């Protein structure tokens, strides 16, 4: 089994150049700087409205290992019922909304937090491939509290018999502060989880910021 490729530098990286086209990851740890990501956790703690909620996998539904909150435009298959995403944004979210916006030129609509609560808490692999995201879509996603690490395996090809022993991965670990974007063919050709930990973590809020179309 090939050994996983680790990005953990500030930089851009085409991970892959086909089949779909080319997928690029961009990170930037401390992009927020730790005394102000400290402040930022803390009021995110103190006032998203934390709710443990359900997931679908082959049409049947489980409790995410995680708690999570919507803010601006959602994905137009998921449900308003169920994730009750807020059109107004928390003051704090809109500023990091504005503050990426800023610095990288991309633009987004939606937010999805996400607190793991500590080490059992995950999210299992998958694609940020929602049909309203369209082809190709900008995913910016913004770290604060404990370290995590971001996993990432290409998806095989067919005659590969849906094996992912021998695919490439890459692991990225995602500290307090630190700015990560995916683009390109990423969601196309990749997959990405954050696996559970057997060691003790503190929590960790992940904000992932997305384009939804109509
Ligand atoms: O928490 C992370 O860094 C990954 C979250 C994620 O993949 C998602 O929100 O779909
Ligand atoms: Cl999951
Ligand atoms: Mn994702």
């Amino acid at each position: 089994a090939p050994e996983p490729r680790v990005i953990d530098r500030e930089g851009v990286y085409e991970i892959s150049l086909s089949p779909t086209g080319v997928s690029r990851v961009c990170l930037y740890p401390g992009f927020v700087d730790v005394k102000e990501a400290d402040w930022i956790l803390e009021q995110l703690c103190q006032d998203v409205p934390w709710k443990q909620r359900t997931g679908i996998r082959e049409d049947i539904t489980y409790q995410q290992p995680r708690l999570t909150a919507w803010y601006g435009e959602l994905p137009y298959t998921y449900s308003r019922i169920t994730m009750e995403p807020n059109p107004h944004w928390h003051p704090v979210l809109r500023t990091l909304k504005n503050r990426i916006e800023e610095n990288t030129g991309h633009t987004f609509n939606s937010l999805l937090c996400n607190l793991y609560r500590n080490e059992k808490d995950s999210v299992d692999w998958h694609s940020d491939d929602e049909p309203s995201l369209g082809r190709c879509p900008i995913i910016a996603s913004l770290s604060f509290g404990a370290t995590r690490t971001f996993e990432m395996r290409k998806k095989p090809p067919p005659e590969e018999n849906g094996d992912y022993t021998y695919v490439e991965r890459v692991k990225i670990p995602l500290d307090h502060g630190t700015l990560l974007i995916m683009e390109g063919a990423t969601q196309a050709d990749w997959q990405h989880r954050v696996p559970k930990e057997y060691h003790s973590r503190e929590p960790r809020v992940n904000l992932t910021f997305r384009t939804v179309y109509p």
